[PDB]
């Protein structure tokens, strides 16, 4: 019949606190303390009403934060896809945390899994890969990737409530088969898929595009606008991806203040079969980057402000994508979100600056 599995996330914004997968995650666990930077984000951030964190390591599907899998011996496949017995324990704990805060837990999965191992560089393990599904799949990647998925979809069961799919592009099969997968564990899981990004055009099908960022920006490079729709049917929220950041589209793009935005909150709600409804979303960086805390930070107090309530107000929904040092929220970051959330929970909430047009800042088509 009709759904609307986000409806719970309507009118809400999230953090990301990403835990790292395999092997890196064994050689980051003894500098880090997630369980301590989960409880500060608790502490610290109540208006935010659920989290992003890690099914596999940010861009590498190849890398699980868990390791036990009734399903498939992942550690007799390659042991650096999956992390020690005590540091498998990382991702449940911070679950926990969020669990007992009243927190919903969305889980970051590179739908790709194995398959991109080569990718970033782990040629052991893609060759290790390649050969198991050959030898005990019958060279059926996409059957071998949803039941090793599935293993450990069937750990996080109860504990988690959605899941965002990366480089679905990528994956090995059909997005309806993994899909499915998931919802045969979980119908109510509430599921993201980035396939690729869509774009503002003009009534003639010409993109739009920013000329400039301010005066004098350091970087001329003309982008795209993102525009979040509902293009499948699997989909419950937009999986929120900005103009991608390779591309010179700063994350706080006024571009997303004039357009992006607005479009979410106009129509907050779009089906595409006619029975599922997807919830608009977006998924802001807040520094120059997805994942890395050493990146320039993009956003002050009064623009991420403005971004969470001009989202929040119309009834759409918003992830900050927060990073991760040592397992702690950047502190930087987590400074802003103590102010954010400060004001979240006062009533009335405070008023926003309004947004203004940075000077000098224009599209190619208004020059
Ligand atoms: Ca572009």
């Amino acid at each position: 019949g009709i759904e609307y599995n986000a409806s719970w996330m309507a009118g809400t914004w999230g953090i990301t606190q990403r835990v790292d997968g395999g092997y890196k995650l064994d050689n980051s666990a003894d500098s880090s303390n997630w369980q301590a930077g989960a409880e500060e984000i608790v502490t610290n951030i109540p208006a935010a009403e659920y989290v992003i964190t890690s099914f596999t390591h940010p861009a590498h599907g190849h890398l699980f934060t868990l390791r036990t899998n009734n399903n498939v011996d992942v550690s007799a496949i390659h042991p650096d896809m999956v992390p020690t017995l005590e540091n498998e324990k990382i991702i449940l704990d911070v679950i926990n945390i969020y669990r007992a805060a009243g927190k919903k837990v969305i889980l970051y999965l590179n739908s790709a899994g194995p398959s991109m191992a080569e990718e970033r560089g782990d040629t052991d393990i893609q060759a290790a890969w390649d050969e198991y599904y050959i030898n005990e799949w019958d060279g059926d990647e996409a059957a071998a990737w949803r039941n090793l998925a599935r293993g450990y979809v069937e750990r996080f069961d109860g504990l988690v409530d959605g899941y965002w799919l990366d480089n679905s592009r990528n994956l090995p099969g059909e997005v309806s088969d993994f899909v499915a997968m998931l919802r045969s564990v979980d119908p109510e899981l509430t599921i993201a898929v980035n396939y690729d990004q869509h774009y503002f055009t003009d009534d003639n099908g010409e993109y739009l595009y920013v000329d400039s960022d301010g005066l004098d920006d350091e970087d001329e490079s003309d982008y795209k606008i993102v525009k979040h729709v509902v293009t499948n049917e699997y989909m419950d929220f937009t999986n929120g991806h900005v103009t991608p950041l390779g591309r010179g589209a700063p994350p706080n793009s006024w571009a997303y203040e004039e357009y992006t935005i607005p479009d979410m909150i106009e129509v907050p709600w779009e089906t595409y079969d006619g029975s599922k409804y997807a919830l608009k979303h977006g998924w802001f960086p807040i520094r120059n980057s997805w994942s890395g805390s050493k990146a320039e930070l993009m956003f002050d107090v009064e623009q991420a402000y403005r971004f969470v309530r001009t989202v929040t107000d119309g009834g759409a929904a918003m992830t900050w994508s927060t990073t991760q040092d040592n397992g702690y929220m950047t502190a930087d970051e987590m400074s802003i979100m103590i102010e954010i959330s400060n004001r979240m929970t006062q009533t009335p909430k405070p008023d926003y600056s309004v947004y203004e047009r940075p000077k000098g800042a224009y599209l190619v088509s208004e020059i």
